DNA sequence: TTTAACAGTTAAGAT
DNA sequence: AAACTTAACTGTTAA
């Protein structure tokens, strides 16, 4: 077990996969019902969850729209004007009128 | 500056 | 592991 830096369990089955907090970049829903998708550094994780659990796991996770919770470690910058966060691994996401401003 | 109506969309709670 | 339901969301628009 890694002790000495915050990890998150996602199961896929009877497999897991243990991620450093700070790999991931943002959840976001899947396509696929009740599965969400972590985004990491350089990889993607499809699993079983739900965003209010994952943003109540830790104040770095914060709920930017319905359909995303964002690592707040992770946030390069946002385009506040178009509501997109953009993350260090370049990637981005989207932030509702409602929630952009607490980032 | 603020809240919210509107109407379409979606996250998440039996088999 | 992977259909049906509806509260609560969404951006736009208005006040
Ligand atoms: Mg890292
Ligand atoms: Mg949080």
């Amino acid at each position: 077990m890694d002790n000495s830096v915050e990890t998150i369990e996602l199961k896929r089955g009877s497999n897991s996969v243990y991620v450093q907090y700070d790999d991931i970049m943002f959840f976001e829903s899947s396509t696929k019902s009740h599965r969400l998708i972590a985004h990491l550094d350089n990889r993607q994780i499809e699993f079983y969850g739900n965003l209010k659990e994952l943003s109540q796991l830790d104040d770095r996770f914060f709920r930017c729209h319905n359909s995303f919770v964002v690592n707040r470690h992770n946030i390069e910058s946002i385009d506040s004007k178009e509501r997109i966060v953009y993350f260090k691994n370049k990637e981005h996401c989207y932030a509702s009128v409602r929630n952009v401003k607490k980032i």
